[PDB]
DNA sequence: GCATCCGTGAGTCGAGGGTAATAAGCACAATTTAACACTTTTGTCAAG
């Protein structure tokens, strides 16, 4: 599944590149792990080889899957709760799962709100969280620095 | 009344020394304060 040098993202923390298989002592007999690394923050990670795909360790969008996300930004939207509580809740949830399409979509309707009616000091924080994570994986897939990715996102709008 | 508890005290002046760090949020109504426009007062000036 995950090979030594597979470049994949391990949400929520952000993008990074894995490293390899290890035996870390946990409970009983040592189970194989993916040592997974990250770019900026210096910390290691160990992801169970049992079910790494269902645990939230997923792949990275191909260089060809960018336009669908940029389009999920420019024109993209989604329904949001009325009460500010539940709204914040859902924003946090999508900012948890790590699903790139979902996060792009959320950022889409949220951003659509910031430029029209207005945005609170909460929903906007989460919005910027989304835009930043987007910048991370669009930087990782397209092999460009965060500047050009955030400039793709600023290309969507202006 | 006989052991066992709360209660109150206990030295003078000084010299310095010192400085510091927890906690939810968002829309909106109600005022407060800052801004601005302009009338009046008052102090100054040219010159009786």
């Amino acid at each position: 599944e995950f090979r030594p040098g597979d470049k994949v993202v391990l949400p929520p923390y952000g993008v990074g590149v894995v490293a390899g298989i290890a035996q870390r002592s946990v409970s009983g007999v040592s189970r194989a792990y993916y040592q997974v690394d990250f770019p900026g923050s210096r910390s290691k990670a160990y992801v169970p080889v049992e079910a790494p795909h269902s645990v939230g360790l997923r792949k990275a969008l191909a260089p060809e899957e960018v336009p669908v996300i940029l389009d999920l930004l420019k024109n993209g939207r989604m329904p949001l709760p009325k009460q500010w509580a539940a709204r914040h809740r859902k924003t946090s949830e999508i900012l948890a799962d790590g699903n790139p399409y979902r996060i792009a979509q959320m950022a889409g309707q949220l951003r659509a709100w910031e430029v029209e009616r207005g945005l609170p000091d909460l929903d906007r924080q989460a919005l910027r969280r989304a835009i930043h994570l987007l910048a991370e994986e669009v930087a990782q897939s397209l092999e460009i620095t965060v500047q050009e990715a955030k400039r793709l996102f600023e290309e969507a709008w202006g």
